[PDB]
């Protein structure tokens, strides 16, 4: 299926992976491992300190983003890379070229897609027996919604976020960056990417929350 979202995330987790050793300039609109995954895009090889390769997994045909050491031209350039490169260098009738995934339907937060949410807590919950910024009063609903009498658990969750190593780290699920708990204690700090299903930290508790008050 072109827009299954398994693999869209795992396109996003592969790039994001090959991409741990580089730093590149990406933007919420035009080029960011979202919009790369939802053309179809995957990493092709190793990127090098210039620039970053991906290849398409139906056409084979190969894209490049550059870098540089920036913000005078990046909006300009991104645009024509997401016109040219990310869209035009796919193959005349490649499924890719004039397709793409519905992020909005399947990737960001909606009314229709939350019961994933809510299954991926209780799975993560479940998992385990076998992070403080709401109010008491919310994050005591929000921990009785999902029969858990670990609040900072159910806060953890819902930032996106899932366990990653035996050490202090810790990844998201849908942007997949890596934050150490002790960051997260008692700090502001929001390790979400710009165009992270979660960078909105309060959206997945507000929604839930509002579920919670019409039930
Ligand atoms: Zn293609
Ligand atoms: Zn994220």
């Amino acid at each position: 299926r072109l827009h299954d979202l398994r693999a869209l995330l795992k396109r996003i987790c592969s790039i994001q992976n090959y991409t741990r050793h580089v730093l590149i300039e990406w933007d919420v609109r035009w080029v960011n491992p979202l919009t790369l995954a939802s053309k179809g895009w995957e990493p092709y090889q190793s990127a090098s300190q210039s620039q970053v390769p991906f290849k398409c997994c139906c056409c084979h045909a190969i894209m490049t983003i550059p870098l540089l050491k920036v913000a005078d031209y990046t909006m300009k350039l991104n645009e024509k890379i997401w016109n040219s490169n990310i869209i035009g260098n796919h193959l005349q009738k490649c499924p890719w070229r004039e397709n793409q995934v519905d992020l909005n339907k399947e990737y960001y937060l909606s009314s229709q897609n939350l019961i994933r949410e809510i299954e991926r807590i209780h799975t993560e919950i479940d998992r385990i027996v076998s992070f403080h910024y709401l109010s008491e009063k919310e994050i005591q609903k929000l921990a009785f919604f999902f029969d858990c009498k670990d609040y900072s658990l159910v806060g953890l969750l819902l930032l996106g976020y899932t366990k990653f190593q035996k050490d202090d780290l810790v990844q998201c699920t849908a942007c997949f960056h890596r934050a150490s708990l002790k960051k997260l204690e008692y700090t502001e700090f929001n390790g979400h990417a710009l165009w992270c299903r979660y960078y909105n930290k309060e959206l997945l508790p507000t929604m839930l929350l509002e579920l919670i008050g019409k039930e």
